[PDB]
């Protein structure tokens, strides 16, 4: 599919829990905490950019935050937890301007999904886009999805249509790309992620 939207405002949810690094997405599932690729972690811990909580064209600002650690997938999925330092240089409370989204606990091949993330991020000012897709194909950790995607959706939220996050967007085709990769959150995953939570 190539159906694309730009959320302009991402003040509602599931908008603003979407986050923008200089080259990637990621997702908040929980108290100072993201969910992105491996890559993404640890490219932007090369440049050590914070992250803009639900970066939009429109609408208010939600901050841009200090990266505090990384804990990495033991396994070879692209899959990280990033945590932020929850005071922003300017007082913005990280958990006051995002959401925290919650788990699909799975999806079933022929489901309408969404891809939302920053495509081509440096070129647009990092402008929120939305691209609607269908999964095809789900086995074990692994998933293919034919949302439309470029350079710098890795790291974006899968969610179902009740907004509930299936796994993320590490890979595709292409670059640029209608077949693309993601990892999807079995119980196993979904365990790791939450146990990596701040309490
Ligand atoms: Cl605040």
């Amino acid at each position: 599919e190539k159906n694309v939207k730009e959320i302009t405002d991402a003040t509602k949810e599931p908008y603003n829990s979407v986050v923008a690094f200089v080259g990637g997405t990621g997702v908040v599932v929980g108290k100072n905490t993201i969910v992105t690729n491996k890559h993404i972690a640890k490219s932007n811990d090369i440049f050590k950019n914070r992250v803009s909580a639900h970066h939009s064209s429109k609408g208010k600002g939600g901050g841009n935050y200090d990266v505090k650690d990384i804990v990495e997938y033991p396994g070879k999925e692209d899959l990280a937890i990033v945590h932020v330092h929850e005071t922003s240089t300017e007082g913005l409370n990280f958990n006051k301007n995002v959401s925290y989204t919650k788990f699909a606990d799975g999806a079933k091949v022929k489901d309408r999904i969404s891809v939302i993330g920053y495509p081509k991020g440096a070129q647009t000012k990092y402008k929120m886009f939305e691209s609607t897709g269908t999964i095809n194909h789900i086995s074990g950790t692994f998933m293919e999805f034919d949302a439309y995607a470029q350079p710098g959706n890795s790291g974006s939220p899968v969610l179902n249509s009740k907004h509930e996050l299936i796994g993320i967007l590490y890979a595709g085709s292409g670059d640029e790309s209608e077949k693309n990769f993601g990892v999807y959150f079995t119980p196993q995953l979904k365990e790791f992620i939450q146990n990596n939570i701040e309490k």
